[PDB]
């Protein structure tokens, strides 16, 4: 506690369709964009000596290749795989292959939606899972990650 | 009926392997190419004041990103997702995210093929589904779409 | 129509389709089964297709009409309605007379209860149309003409 | 805290959570349920949230506390522990009083036996946190404040 | 047997995450890289008048498009689809569309791993399947392919 | 003063056999005996009760179509058709008359194929196992629903 | 007539009847239903006793106490219908005939509500007919016990 | 011997036997099979009656009419084997013993044809042996009724 | 004049117990009685009928291998092995002799594990529930198939 | 000389009914009779045997919590709770006392919902079907495990 | 007492007990367990006979030979528990009561080991308690046969 | 072969494999089991592998041979044929003697009936070869040599 902390390098990965946040019927579904969420999250992290990086993609390969590039360079991942949660064994195997701990986040409550959304190829190997709490879910994952890495 | 119609903008999306149409054993499986089908369909649409656009891809992301780019620009989609019908939740979520009505088409009768082909991530949110009627399926979807948008 | 060989096509409609247009027409639609068949028969005749029709709430009347179609009808368009999910006997009647057919549904069965997702006909149909309303019968007619004339 | 309307929040903990910190603390952890609730109550008070708590191994005490919360509590945070997988009665108590809630688990249920993968609460919760240990209750508190104050 | 053989053109396809071979904890999981395996395999093939080509990708489309480009140019495929074995109907349909015989290989024993890894969209249409025998699996597939094409 | 209610009772296949075989074992009451009693009970509360029993699915479907805008409530025991007839479900939905499903026997005590009904989810409610009084209970429920008592 | 002793058992959450949004979900309380049913029974020389509880044990222990004291049970186990093998085995152990009643049509609700641990051993089941279901169960019990 | 009265019931589509591509699927018609079977029965003092129908009700109503009139039933329900609970309950209701017969081997066909609503309550089942299956069922019925 | 048919009857485990326990209850007929009668019936139609019953799966498999090019038709009651032995299925496929599956009891009236057979889909046909006459029916069917009568 | 063993027997719902109904049919032995006999058998081998039977799941959970660091071994018949109570599984795991699961009846001969136990995989072992002696067998096993005999 | 004749049957691979890594998996051999059990039985005037086999037929044929000769069977079918309908039908055919025993807790092992072809027709089942399970089965058999 | 320690390898073949090459050899193939084993034994000997073989239609002969292999055999290659899908006893024999093995099938089981898709051995095998015909045994031999010699 008394010493300066070591910088944590944390990567946030977002999957398909999350670039649409804030676009359709904003008076109904909300006005906050993904860029707004990540800007806020990057500032929150920087006040705790965390250098937060981000990629969102509709391209599964961009997410896989970014996980590979994270090897021995990133301390922790926060991932919202979106639709690829239910379909991508390749993302599971990238995360197991680089051995970086991660937390799974969803804006929506997947358990209140169709039954196909109730199965995740990541949840069993995640440190934990947050769903249904909106944009704050990313901040909760960041808080969890800092506490896990610094034992606080 | 008495007034000039408003132009309809319709996008046709084709998924993987449909670029192979007409290539293998044409005396056995048929000589018509996908370009032949789309040329004919584009002319059929133009005679009814429909501007028909098209993308075929083996790249799921190209299809997702084209759906995103369609937002507030396209009135209706006709999609043959091919193999991605059974696998792509991301395509389901792109179509729900942009809120454009669509019809699902297959050249083959999926119900006569393997059991994995009997489930579609699109069929329940499509306006309707055509399968097994070959290339004419696209024309039937176009006819349906014009009637739905112009109430005829 | 003149240069072509006449096609003989039978349309079969299952139970409850006689109710089309009856209840809350402002809500569920005004068009009757008679209206759909009149229009379809006119469309067929202009392409040298002689179109016959039977609708029934009696499974046997559909089976027996299929038997009577043997060596007399080129193509069948069938909306079996609720019998789609229940009638093995209709499947075996169609297999027994070996006439190609298309399955049509007005509604999108895939958007409805899971018991409607299974058909005893879809695997042996030439193809299936669902969810496009009454134009689905015209699409089936168009498809049948193209198949039998190679056009 | 001053400018805000006070929130009344109830935390409910199910069976066996009273054992936290008791067995092999060097191995499974030292922190007790009392330690988690003391900290959580202090965190709530600084944001003008009055936080009440009940833990029980008695399903009825949880049901009856939910009934007593009607028209008196704004939000519930619940870790039903083993009752997550078994108690339809707790589901119906929460539906019956119509208070929004968040489900929390210390452990990652998805990493454990398949019977723990099913919850009678998760579909009607506002959301679910699992696997993040005792900070999950604080995350649920943060979420509840943001939802009720639109912040 | 007495005549010179006709050259066989064989394509090896590798799916996602196989580029990680040899990288993590090599004293534990092994030091051999995918490039090491393919170099050895290409030399083994060249001594039997087989011209062996290779693509590994984390991009499903690169694998699909390479299969399409193989049409009437390649005699046989060896494929380790990795995670896409369990998920990609599109790869199944590319291989059926070009009608090139193939053998499925896995370094790991998929039957000893999670139940989702027990189903393959390729195994029923492969000539055969090798799993669990490590890098030699590719050599066994090559040996099998030569014998099938030359009737030896 | 009450407005007359018009109520139709529909009985499916094999219920015409009630009372016929080994009456000392399975009971002596016939379907005609149940319906005569029920028609009298209904008449005392200004309900005009009509009845069809059939082994012909079509006769039940066609009767339901003919009931449109003419009948206030249906009591149906579809017997074996409860587990097999989607067409009866769709007839009842298509005419939009409220109904109650009744079975003399406790279907939940019988083979597992009898545990599912194509009508139970869209019925007002379901009565099983209580013998012939179940039709009386259904009649009482229908009167209370239509007259808000 | 010989007096019949009949016990009505109600499971969890039925104490909430009539409390929330009464203009929407209904004004009748469980006490209203039981007071009416107790009167209906007393006019036919039936002594009707009642227990509603959110405590599974209270219902089990009441069933044990009914042994050789009660002629018939009417039970709405509410959520416990789908979960309590212990209630099934309490009813089988005391061998008192019973009818299962639900206010709501369980078949119209989620699939987990389609299965009952009691329905196969009940005399019969009534669902979806609201509070009159308890009256129909009482009528059925009288007819069975008095052969009328 | 005492005369036996035996009813043979045939379900849907069996009227098509012998009609389509006879060089491929066979020339024997249902009338050919039944005329032969009626003669085989008459030589053993069995009066054999027959109904084939595509109408489920005709088969149900024939079974009701058989009550206390017929000693044994042979039934090939064809497609109705897999679908008709009503036929099962008609046979259980009149309590006449019966054998189930199919011309084709249902076990070699699609999985929905593997389940019968009649097989568990039949005396026995014959499938796949063609038209001789009806003769074997007749032989079995004679042996059961005359204890031979 | 007919050509002689050579037919092998195979019986699986526990069928040697026929007739032994509580004969007044379960029957007095032994397997030897059934086979002696069947061998006589076959001989009258110029069929040479051979038999093996075993509790040893291998004795049945090895007999089927030995039948190759020597036996025209098999009648098999695999008893418990019907539900468990893929190896018997593959023996029969490997020698390509037509066969009929017979069971004395109605397997469809018994526990659900008895409802599946590794032989029924590749048999010419299946007879169950008709007691010892089922072997006679199978013999009649085999004669008719081989002689086109 | 042996060290005393402290052993707790837990009995779940409905076992208080043992011996009550139709004793000429279902048996006359009461739970009190079984426990008195078992307590005497344990005392002869320097085992102090305590007991709770309850229809209240919480009384069983709370007793298991109270056993922590005070009891060497548990014998539990959870009765109906065997098939329903994850909370009892988690109580037993949380105090880490070895246990044996016992049932008087053969659960495998009863309805399929009785075939699954939330305790059987984490028990030392399971005894079913052998009546009241099953508690004696569990006691013998516990003595042998704790004393390595 | 009247002498009881009791047969113990052991299935495949139980001959390996005590062979591999005895410091890890245990030193007791099957012959050690059976010699002790034979002595325990002989002190109670039980004649105990034993067969262990990797040959399914040897166990089936031994059960047939037990008919009217043996009062009770204790069986650990090992792998055959999950696979052998033939063993079930041998035990049902000779109608000798039996107890099923496993050394290991099958419920803690793979899901295919959770199902037994014998458990529903056994008198009872013992698993997970090691070699003492055979003694408990012997104690149970004595009590049943002598009403003690 | 000289510089290496000799490997002792056992090949086990299940039921019906004795029929290889017997029926319609022009159609299903001419090569016999004896031909495969002669060739395999020669291939082994050139790499200082002493190869023993048993084929049987008797499950017990396979079980007992596995028991007899304890502390005497380095590696097993097994084609259990139909017993792959049925024999828990063979699984437990191999687990009981703790000798590593490879499962081989001539045919592609995944292309055949669904009951052939499940193996009681595949999860505990070092690996599995199917569909490659008789060369699969040679591939298994090659794999075993590389594993035991670290080459």
């Amino acid at each position: 506690g008394s010493h300066m902390t070591q910088q944590i390098k944390l990567l946030v990965l977002n999957g398909p369709n999350l670039n649409l946040l804030g676009q359709r019927e904003p008076e109904v579904y909300g006005s906050k964009t993904l860029d707004d969420i990540i800007k806020a999250l990057t500032d929150e992290a920087a006040l705790q000596n965390v250098a937060l990086s981000h990629l969102q993609s509709n391209r599964e390969y961009e997410l896989i290749e970014k996980i590979h590039d994270a090897f021995e360079k990133i301390d922790f991942i926060i991932i919202n795989p979106a639709a690829f949660t239910h379909t991508s064994v390749a993302l599971r195997d990238a995360l197991l292959g680089v051995n970086i701990p991660f937390i799974e986040v969803h804006l929506s409550n997947v358990h209140a939606r169709e039954s196909f959304r109730h199965h995740s190829y990541l949840s069993d190997i995640a440190q934990g899972v947050i769903c249904g709490l909106g944009a704050k879910g990313y901040s909760f994952a960041l808080q969890s990650a800092i506490g896990k890495l610094r034992n606080i």
